[PDB]
């Protein structure tokens, strides 16, 4: 019954990323290298309100190793710095200036990440996640975000927070999130999806039930569901997959032995 | 049967901090105000070198602090790797209350704190600077008289870390998690392992499934123990403690290694209690 290898990633651009991941997966490479290669494609920034491009990234392998960078400047491939945090330090998360100092110490090159376009648009004003199961039956995941959308300097979203934007447990499954970062954080959304898979739900059931719990939280907070987007995509150990969101309009890319395509999740707000 | 108000906190110095939280709780005040007050006490004390003022610096001699706070209705705020502000729990509460964000780090966290009237101070004591020059956490959760849960987690740890390292203390779901329909939990110890397991979210989800607070803390520790072994690591090198409260005011705790105590204050009084540990 196992379907492998398989890779899922968020949004239309996930399709393009899935092609790079599959170059790894289809040759029997590791989930970890496939997700890193997939999200590097997309990395290759709308700034914060102070005109600074700051980037967040998280990576998690098949043996509970994790690396994360948040609010890092000047480095074009934060997913690879996250990988270096995982493999080369005893920490799991570095932020701000210290994530940059680390990246420099590992040979990453300092660059200007603000295009003169983005700068002009900023003067005027005044995410991908990927999860994969490889031919060995191992899971890994990666996520990265570059749009600060003129938020406050030092704002951190869900991408670099383990259990929010991404979560992987090699015995159970993996999940990655879409939508508003603050809402994914407050609900620990991808940890909830994986724990629901641990409790016997299929990836599809786990995504749906997580979204349904979150909908109730949004109501208890007196907020209007139209103003809140949260969704997830998920994989289990057998390569079943699922997706569900509060609102319609998201799609995600899935690549297995049937090839690559864009699919639409179920959604709660009818 | 409901035991409330009640407050729990991590480590021995939780006993004195609980007295401060109880000044709010015993008057019918809000759990959120009690946990802020309780942990601010430890942030203020230069002789408590794992929290706030007096904190051992990072390896380059900088005192960086992390904190987060969570109320009874999924409101959250966090600061991480913040310098020069004595009371990061209060800046976290201002992230929560005064911005559309839930977490600020680094210089942006400092700029915000000053924007809200917090004062730049020198957090490196003479004692901490010498231990450094030589060389080369409190979590609190409470159920108030109204039956609402809140929690707070604040730290300077870990000592001589790489600049920019963030542990579990300011991460919702790792260091702290509160759901007013289920329970609350907070963690301490080696932050990397609480992050890896999303420890407090797991404790609260175990309570959601029907585990007692103690059983939930115990199963969460056992997951870390499993993972430590799967990673080829040595359990002796690792300490993690969880404390938890459910909506009836039942409480429990568990840890990896002996030596972790927690403080619990309810209507019968304030007690230092010693939970079970995995490493036998």
């Amino acid at each position: 019954t196992t379907n492998k290898p398989i890779v899922l990633s968020t949004w239309n651009f996930g399709l393009h990323a899935n092609v790079e991941a599959w170059k790894v997966l289809s040759k029997g490479g590791k989930a970890l290298d496939a997700v890193e290669k997939g999200v590097r494609l997309v990395e290759d920034g709308r700034p914060d309100r102070d005109g600074r491009v700051t980037l967040d990234a998280c990576i998690m392998d098949e043996n509970y190793n994790i690396g994360s960078v948040a609010c890092m400047e000047h480095i074009k491939n934060p997913i690879s710095v996250a990988r270096a945090v995982m493999e080369k330090t005893p920490h799991v998360m570095l932020v701000g200036d210290g994530a940059l100092e680390f990246a420099l110490s590992q040979g990453f090159k300092k660059e200007n990440l603000l295009t003169a376009e983005s700068e002009k648009e900023w003067k005027e004003w005044l995410t991908i996640g990927m999860i994969a199961l490889d031919a060995q039956g191992n899971l890994s995941g990666a996520c990265t975000t570059s749009d600060m959308a003129y938020k406050m300097h030092g704002r951190v979203g869900d991408s670099p927070i383990i259990g929010a934007g991404l979560f992987v447990d090699n015995e159970i499954g993996a999940a990655t999130a879409t939508g508003h970062g603050e809402e994914v954080i407050r609900t620990v959304g991808t940890h909830l999806v994986v724990e629901l898979m641990n409790q016997g739900r299929t990836p599809q059931q786990a995504c749906k039930e997580a979204v349904e719990r979150i909908v109730k939280i949004v109501n208890r907070r007196g907020k209007n569901l139209k103003d809140i987007q949260v969704g997830f995509i998920a994989l289990n150990k057998k390569g079943e997959y699922g997706a569900y969101c509060i609102q319609d309009g998201f799609n995600f890319a899935v690549h297995d032995q049937k090839g690559n395509r864009l699919e639409t999740p179920g959604f709660a707000l009818k």
